[PDB]
Parts: structure tokens; sequence; C-alpha cells
């Protein structure tokens, strides 16, 4: 399939070159996979989700997204226009308040929730979790991310937006999950993106158009925006049978565009997520 006039990040993950505007992908489109978006919630009623999104858990007075951040990330995973995996099922877990903040103890509870809740969902092709959040290093937060991964969920986490070494942030610093840095439309490391040996992959993160609350859309930037590209990519590849939750991060690194990004510090991977789709 080909989506013309796609957001640049979509076109980028199906391209060997920057500077194109069509997204190419296999029509299976993540059908039969599921992606948990652990964030501020999802506006599931947005027409862009086509009934494929739902809230499954909140730790606050509402499961509605009063911020927009979770809806934007969910849109990059799987919305019809802005999404990598356009037929995946989306499950929202609201661990962050409407100001985008959440306690680590709630975030941990949300991760253990997904590890169990996947057994209450139909995801024959596999399960992904997208975690566009983090704070300072915590071994308990990292351990929760490792349990979720161990349970058979492909965990993608944001590297963080401090222009710093991601070793000092969690869950970014957990080795067993997929830590995602941010790039821009000219194949430059995003100005804010964290870096370091713990990063596994980069995805599009600067000026990313996606869904927003109020049935709207907007373009925002962050490693929070790169992470759902990788999570949607994993769901898409698992539906194709090319990889599994346990192997998907290594597979995406194996199949990435290599050495194409600028301003990558020495010792940080120079790998850009790529679906390797041949139309
Ligand atoms: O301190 C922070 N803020 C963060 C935001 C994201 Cl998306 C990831 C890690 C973080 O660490």
């Amino acid at each position: 399939a080909a989506q013309t006039n796609a957001p640049w990040g979509l076109a980028r993950i199906s391209s060997t070159s920057p500077g194109t505007s069509t997204y190419y992908y296999d029509e299976s489109a993540g059908q039969g996979s599921c992606v948990y978006v652990i964030d501020t919630g999802i506006e599931a009623s947005h027409p862009e989700f086509e009934g494929r999104a739902q809230m499954v858990k909140t730790y606050y007075y509402s499961s509605r997204d009063g911020n927009g951040h979770g809806t934007h990330c969910a849109g990059t995973v799987g919305s019809r226009t802005y999404g990598v995996a356009k037929k995946t099922q989306l499950f929202g877990v609201k661990v962050l308040d409407d100001n985008g903040s959440g306690q680590y103890s709630t975030i941990i509870a949300g991760m253990d929730f997904v590890a169990s809740d996947k057994n209450n969902r139909n995801c024959p092709k596999g399960v992904v979790a997208s975690l566009s959040l983090g704070g300072g290093y915590s071994s308990s937060v990292n351990s929760a991310a490792a349990r979720l991964q161990s349970s058979g969920v492909m965990v993608a986490v944001a590297a963080g937006n401090n222009n710093a070494d991601a070793r000092n942030y969690s869950p970014a610093s957990e080795p067993s999950v997929c830590t995602v840095g941010a790039s821009d439309r000219y194949d430059r490391r995003s100005s804010f993106s964290n870096y370091g040996s713990v990063l596994d992959i980069f995805g599009p993160g600067t000026d990313i158009l996606s869904t927003w609350i109020g049935g709207s859309t907007r373009s925002i930037s962050g490693t929070s925006m790169a992470t759902p590209h990788v999570a949607g990519l994993a769901a898409y590849l698992m539906t194709l049978g090319k990889t599994t939750a346990a192997s998907a991060c290594r597979y995406i690194a194996d199949t990435a565009n290599k050495g194409d990004l600028s301003n990558i510090p020495f010792g940080t991977v120079n790998l850009l997520a790529y679906n390797n789709y041949q139309a």
C-alpha cells in the first residue's frame, strides 16, 4: 500500500532516503496485533481511530485524555492517517494526569497491569507497549519495564528530551527494553534527544503530526513522538510474522537504516527505524 502526502515520519520509516512524502507498507497493517499506550489516555472517539482504540485502565477520576499527549502518541502508533500500523488494536492505560505527570508507583502499577491484561485481550499476532514517559533513574521502574518485556510484550520507551545520556533516566536505562531516540526530517539527531549506549534505535521525533483531543490534529516534538513510531513498527512486523515481542527490538536494529543520521555522539547507535517494505 501507498499513502500519499503522509507525515514525514511515516514516509521516513519506509524509505532509504529522507525527503520523500509517501508511506509504503504491507496492507496487513498490524491487523491482529495490539499496542498498549501507557500515557495520559486516548481520545478513543477520534474519527482517526475508527473504533480500534479503547481505554482499558485509569488511575485517576477519568480515563479521558485531558492533555492530548497520549492521543498524539496513540495516533502515531495506529491512526488511519498518522499511524504506522493502521489496523492494530489500541489499548489506553492512563498512568499520567492531565498535566502529563504521574507518580512512579502508578507507572509501575500500569506496567504490571499490561503484563496481565494482555491475557484478557485478543492479540494473536502479538503485543506491544509504548511508554512515552520517564524521569530520573529508578531500579524499580526499570524492573517493571523488564517484567513487562519478559511477559511477552515488546516494550518501547522514550529515551528522554534532556540532550543527555539516557543512562540516568528510567525506564530509558533498562537494558532489556527498546529505548528510542529522536531524529528530524533531515536525518539529524533531534536537538533535545537523549543519547548513549542504552539507546537501541532512533525514530522520527521532530515536528510530528498526529491526532489530538477535541477530534483535532497537531504537530509536536519529542522522544515521546519517536517511541510510537517504533512501537507501531514492531506491531506491523509482528503481524507480518517477521519477528516476535522478545526479538523485535533486535530485529528493528538489524534491519534499520545504518549510519545515516548526523550529530550522533560516538558510542551511540546510528540506526534509524525502517520497515524494509518492498512495494
Ligand atoms: O525526566 C524525564 N522526562 C522524560 C520524558 C520522557 Cl518522554 C522520557 C524520559 C524522561 O525523563
